[PDB]
């Protein structure tokens, strides 16, 4: 059984930037999603986080879907710039809602679901690229994240983005050096058709962003723009101030886009991409710059280039996290170990793999793995243990 998605949505928050023209509340990439199962069931649950995973795990059961493996998904993008009791509290009450039962703390609700029946192998948080420091992350890692979706939604600071105040390529590049040097996965937001653009400068752009060393993210969430009525796109297409792509032109372009990603990135809607190769399978090397340091996707493809499983292997700039003596001050990061049904086994070759890259080739002492929680088990019957927040191995 594969793992099960459970989206959930934080409170309505204010603004971020202090801003007398600003929205009451904080623009989100949902409020353009309005009549998504997800969102509807949030603004039902007054958005609380313990009703909300609840409900949710009671609907998939109903479908009769699996929820022994779960990915949690808070849903905002400007949830780290909250209360830190609201969003402590918040993710505690999740984990809860996993564990069906309340611990003292965060910590224990952690440590309860590493056994639990529900098992949370991932956690994702959407945050805008300028809610994005050292520490939001540390917050994150205490939160267990594996993965962020950066809202990115267009690489050009001329370009009006859909959330209030907006942000610069800068903070893109920052905030994804940063969220790589603590090995976390990483996904951008992609919003093609965006006021002031072209599907030409988005084309060039899409391009780009997997050239670009400051760049080239995991994954690409194409958000496709278009009129939501109610929003203020709408006033924009009533003044003329906007005109949308043609369904043609929309789709031509995301073929495209399609049609230039690298083998190591995924693309979802909300193609030689992860997410369509799923299905003797052999192992591939891929290396690639990326923030100052350097990547390394490890696959398992067959002739016919079906992905059986992947590793995300970094080798880091610099040494942020700190993990004592133990683990030295050079350390590798898996930001990533995917591996499809059957295998299992894969996984085992992918991490050997990896070890053996990161003690000779690149001579680290140390292999550190920002696990879920609920997958932690997993690397503590490879030889991992958990230190600070990370699954470490000393290399030998
Ligand atoms: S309305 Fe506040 S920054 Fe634009
Ligand atoms: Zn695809």
């Amino acid at each position: 059984s594969g793992v099960t998605p459970v989206a959930v949505m934080t409170k309505p928050l204010p603004c971020p930037g202090k801003c007398i023209y600003c929205p009451t509340f904080a623009a989100t990439p949902q409020s353009y999603t309005p009549e998504s199962p997800a969102v509807l069931r949030a603004k039902s649950c007054e958005y609380q986080a313990y009703k909300q995973v609840a409900l949710r795990l009671r609907i998939i059961q109903d479908m009769g879907h699996p929820t022994d493996k779960v990915e949690l998904i808070i849903m905002g993008g400007t949830f780290l710039s909250a209360d830190i009791t609201y969003q402590y509290g918040f993710i505690k009450d999740c984990y809860d809602a996993l564990n069906g039962v309340v611990a003292g703390s965060l910590e224990e609700a952690k440590t309860i679901n590493e056994t639990a029946q529900h098992r949370c192998v991932g956690l994702c948080i959407e945050t805008r690229p300028d809610i994005c420091g050292k520490a939001e992350i540390q917050r994150m890692i205490d939160f267990g994240t594996t993965r962020v979706e950066l809202g990115v939604q267009m690489l050009d600071d001329d370009i009006y983005k859909l959330v209030e105040r907006g942000h610069r390529v800068s903070d893109v590049a920052e905030a994804t050096c940063l969220l790589r040097e603590y090995g976390l996965k990483v996904h951008y937001h992609w919003m093609p058709g965006l006021p002031g653009s072209s599907p030409e400068k988005d084309l060039a752009l899409s391009r780009m962003v997997f050239e670009d060393p400051r760049f080239c993210p995991d994954g690409l969430k194409l958000y496709p723009t278009m009129v939501v009525e109610g929003t203020i796109l709408e006033q924009w297409w009533k003044e003329g101030r906007y005109t949308p792509y043609p369904n043609g032109t929309m789709t031509g372009l995301i073929a495209d886009i399609k049609a230039l990603v690298p083998p190591y990135v995924r693309i979802s809607r909300v193609c030689r991409c992860i997410r369509c190769r799923e299905y003797e399978p052999t192992l591939r090397r891929l290396d690639y710059p990326a923030s100052g340091g350097k990547e390394i996707f490890l696959s398992f493809e067959d002739a016919s280039d079906t992905l059986y499983g992947l590793l995300r292997l970094r080798i880091p700039c610099a040494s942020l996290p700190v993990l004592g003596q133990k683990y030295g001050a050079k350390t590798g990061l898996v930001r990533e170990l995917h591996v499809g049904s059957g295998s299992g086994g894969l996984g085992r070759k992918l991490l050997a793999e990896a070890e053996c890259l990161a003690r000779d080739e690149f001579g680290l002492d140390s292999l550190a793995i920002l696990s879920g929680v609920g997958a932690r088990e997993y690397y503590r019957s490879l030889g991992y243990e958990l230190v600070a927040g990370y699954m470490c191995k000393h290399l030998d």
